[PDB]
């Protein structure tokens, strides 16, 4: 039931999604090993993901969470990178999309930094890089990220350098405690708590 609608680059909505992508790139402690070496992207396409069943699944869960948290869903727009973004946009998020070995347990992980999500496009740790050239820093191959609407509800704060949410919480927030420039990462434990709103197709750009 999924339709993808291309946004025009002239559309304010294209522009605001692109700005969130570009503005949340940071350097990574791996020197670019997982995600590649870059400071910015070449955005090739931004598509709106339209699926009525999946949207209704999300909004149902959002109301459940809101009612458990003083009418506050604590909804964010966050990035998600995975080799399975094509499955997600058709079928939704579920346990097959969980990072079993994540530092906050087996859940579905999202990032404020688009470049953090970029590290997972080709698998955990970047896998073996792009399928065509086996290059984690490939500047040629098209990559895709999701920019997702995520319900955090009451989030458990973890200060740090499918399972269940911590009791009394709907998510976990991984707060950076060493790298002063890193943004937060978030984990949900129910696929219904995220909707894959935008599919972004892009390349990383080689620094000059
Ligand atoms: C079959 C197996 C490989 C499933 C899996 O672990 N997939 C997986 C998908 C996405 C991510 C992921 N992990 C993150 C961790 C922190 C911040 C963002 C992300 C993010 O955008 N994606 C990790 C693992
Ligand atoms: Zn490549």
């Amino acid at each position: 039931g999924t339709i993808l609608i291309d946004l025009s680059p002239d559309d304010k909505e294209f522009q605001s999604v692109e700005e969130e992508m570009q503005s949340t790139v940071r350097e990574h402690r791996d020197g670019g090993h997982a995600g590649g070496i870059f400071n910015r992207y070449n955005i090739l396409k931004i598509q709106k993901v339209c699926n009525k069943k999946l949207w209704e699944r999300y909004t149902h869960r959002r109301k459940e969470v809101s009612e458990e948290n003083h009418n506050h869903a604590n909804e964010r727009m966050l990035f998600h990178g995975s080799p399975f973004v094509n499955a997600i946009i058709h079928k939704g998020f579920d346990e097959r999309h969980a990072y079993i070995g994540g530092m906050f347990g087996a859940g579905i992980y999202f990032a404020e930094n688009s470049s953090k999500s970029n590290q997972y496009v080709y698998g955990i740790g970047g896998g073996t890089g792009c399928p065509v050239h086996k290059d984690r820093s490939c500047y040629i191959c098209h990559r895709q990220l999701l920019f997702c609407r995520v319900t955090l509800g009451k989030s458990f704060l973890q200060f740090s350098a499918m399972a269940h949410s911590p009791p009394g919480h709907h998510s976990v927030t991984g707060r950076p405690s060493v790298n002063g420039l890193a943004l937060a990462e978030y984990v949900i434990y129910r696929g219904e708590q995220a909707y894959p709103e935008y599919l972004i197709t892009y390349q990383i750009m080689r620094p000059e």
